[PDB]
């Protein structure tokens, strides 16, 4: 170990995503996210070493200038392990910035876990490693507000939460306001997509979409998805009148093609 001088408005601190030891779903990428913005991107992916066990090839890919992703080409191996070692300490990272400290993590893959929802059925169908092991009716977003198609990628869960317009700008009492409380919802975009219990469209849901583009689904089958779902599992959205989730939602990343995540956008 060798020590670095440093001050406090010249560092940057990485954090890292998954948590040490944790079990996630075939979708979720590497994620280092760092404290301040990286002017010398290809600085930190030199000092970013990712192995994996079955080896299989992966890439870079810049969500925007403050954190960085890392997957293959394809949806995890399940019972994949994946050693994450950020070494940055030190680390030039452009503009008079410099690395903090380094980081260590390690995850496995558990279980394929995709559930499809279909805007021609209203079916939300989970397959655990490729079996159908449930179906759920659900209402997506009406046509003036879709839901947009594409994988997206299960991140954190709540038993319950608070949907605020003002968040958005819009005031609770505005005519486009609302603060709704919400069982039960698993988010699927930083976007503010959600998988959530909505009884209130329970006779929507399986026929027509009534959502501002959430997945309206029965407050059993809400707290079913919450259950059985883990952080990188894969929901895909298909056949709305949506285009396409963006590739740097933060849980869109596989959306971008491979061709343009393996070129990457560092150097
Ligand atoms: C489920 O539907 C989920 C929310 N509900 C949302 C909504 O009410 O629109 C969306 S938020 C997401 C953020 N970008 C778009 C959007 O167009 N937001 C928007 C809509 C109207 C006005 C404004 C504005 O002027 O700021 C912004 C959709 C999301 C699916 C939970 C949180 O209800």
């Amino acid at each position: 170990l060798t020590f670095q001088t440093s001050s406090p408005a010249h560092l940057t601190m990485p954090y890292v995503m998954p948590g040490d030891g944790e079990v996630v779903g075939v979708g979720e990428p590497v994620a280092i996210r760092f404290d301040e913005n990286i002017a010398d991107r290809g600085a930190a992916e030199k000092a970013i070493k990712i192995t994996t066990n079955p080896p299989v090839e992966g890439a870079f890919y810049w969500l925007n200038n403050r954190e960085v992703r890392w997957r293959p080409e394809h949806f995890w191996k399940p019972g994949t392990a994946v050693d994450v070692a950020v070494n940055t300490y030190g680390v030039d990272l452009g503009e008079g910035m410099f690395g903090e400290d380094n980081v260590q993590t390690h995850f496995t893959i558990g279980d394929e876990v995709i559930a499809t929802a279909d805007d021609n059925t209203k079916i939300l169908t989970v397959r655990v490693n490729g079996e159908v092991v449930k179906s759920m009716p659900t209402s997506m977003g009406k046509d003036s507000t879709p839901t947009a198609n594409g994988i997206y990628i299960v991140g954190s869960r709540y038993k319950h939460i608070i949907m605020d317009s003002s968040t958005y700008g819009v005031p609770v009492n505005s005519p486009n306001g609302y603060r709704t409380d919400v069982d039960w919802a698993t988010q699927i975009s930083y976007s503010g997509v959600f998988v959530h219990s909505a009884p209130w469209s329970v006779g929507a849901q399986g026929h027509t979409n009534t959502s501002h583009g959430c997945l309206n689904v029965s407050p059993s089958n809400a707290q079913w998805f919450y259950d059985h779902v883990k952080r990188g599992d894969i929901v895909e959205v298909v056949n709305t009148v949506g285009g396409t989730l963006p590739g740097i939602d933060g849980l869109g990343d596989w959306n971008i093609p491979w061709d343009q995540w393996r070129a990457g956008n560092a150097k």
